[PDB]
C-alpha cells in the first residue's frame, strides 16, 4: 500500500480553510472534533472531502458547510453537513452512482479505505454526507 | 525528512491521553508530569504510535490504567506507555512488533521512520511498558 | 491511469529535489493552498522538472519560484524564473521542441486536458503557466 498515517481531523480543518478561499462568502468550518489518526491515502481522502464541498455548493446551492469527525474503537465517521437543497431520500443511490450532482468520487474513495459513504438529512437543512472508515488498531 | 515539523511531544501525549479517555469509557489514562521536549518528526505518525500502544493495552491486554511519560536527555526523548494489563511475555516481544493489530508493528514502523527504536519492558503497573526512544533534532 | 495527486506537495518535493541538483539555485514553492487533482504523477513531475531545467540550464536562472493557485475550474501551476526568458516570437513554437524546448510540458498539459503557455515573469525571465482542470 501507499497508505500512511493521516490525521483526519487536521485534513478537514485544512480542507475547510482552502474551500473558504475558493467559494466566496461560503461559511465552511471544522466543528470542534478530537484528533483522529487513520491509515489511508491523504490525496484520496482530501479529494473526497473537496468533492463533497463542491457538490454542496455548486449543485445544492449551499452557503454553510460544517465538517466533523467523530471517533470510536471502530474507526472514524467523517461528516459533511450543508444548508443546501439536500437529496431526496429516494435519489441517494443514483447520486452516488454518478460523477459530478454526483458523489461517485466519494464512494470510490470510501471503498478504497474499506469503509462506506452514505447520505442522511442534515440538521442544517440540506445533505449530510457520512463517510465511515475503519480505524488502524 | 522534509515532511518533518516541530512536535511538542509532551503536548502530543497530553492530548492523546485526553482523546483516549473519550474512546475507552472505563480507562484511567494520563500523562505523568514531564518537561516540555520539542523534536522534529511526523505528528500524525507519532500520535498513531501512541494510539496503537493504548489500543493494544486495552483491547488485548485488558488494561484499566495507562500512564504516558516523556523523559528528555541530550540523546532525544524517551516516550513510555505503561499499563496495568496482562503484559507481553518476554518471548513474544519481537513477534508482537512484526504483527499488525497483540500487534505493535505500527509502533515499530514509526519508531524506525524517526531514526529511533521501540522496545518492550515490564511495567511497575503490572502490564507492559512500551518505550519509544527517538533521537533529538539537536 | 490517472490517480489523485496533491499538486502542491508535488511542487514542494520538486523544489527540494531541484535544489540539490543545481549549484547556486534558490528554488522554492511559494505559499499555496493544497490542491488535489486527478492525474499522472510521473508526467506532472516530469513537466515541472523540465520547466526548472530550461529556466536554469538555458535561461541562466539563479532564482525559480513554483506556485499553485486553485479555483473551481482546477489549478494553475506557475514556474517563474529570473533568467533571460523566452523571446516573444519563440513562445508558441518552444512547446513543439525537446531540450529552449518545452515539448514534454505541452505533452503533459494535453494528456490532462489542460494547456501550457509562456508569459513575462515579474522576476525578469519566463513565467510558464500550466492549467489543469479540476476533478469535481
Amino acid at each position: 500500500d501507499d497508505h500512511v498515517p493521516v490525521d483526519i481531523t487536521d485534513l478537514l480543518d485544512r480542507a475547510a480553510h482552502d474551500a473558504a478561499r475558493i467559494y466566496p462568502d461560503l461559511d465552511v468550518s471544522l466543528v470542534p472534533s478530537p484528533t483522529c489518526i487513520i491509515v489511508g491515502l491523504p490525496a484520496g481522502l482530501r479529494l473526497a472531502v473537496d468533492n463533497a464541498i463542491a457538490n454542496a455548493v455548486k449543485h445544492g446551492g449551499a452557503t454553510l458547510v460544517q465538517l466533523s469527525a467523530v471517533s470510536s474503537r471502530a474507526g472514524v465517521e467523517i461528516a459533511i453537513d450543508d444548508n443546501g437543497s439536500g437529496v431526496p431520500e429516494g435519489e441517494r443511490q443514483v447520486v452516488f452512482e454518478r460523477f459530478s450532482l454526483g458523489l461517485a468520487l466519494v464512494a470510490q474513495q470510501a471503498q478504497l479505505h474499506g469503509g462506506t459513504a452514505s447520505l442522511e438529512n442534515s440538521p442544517l437543512g440540506g445533505a449530510r454526507l457520512v463517510l465511515r472508515l475503519p480505524g488502524p488498531s
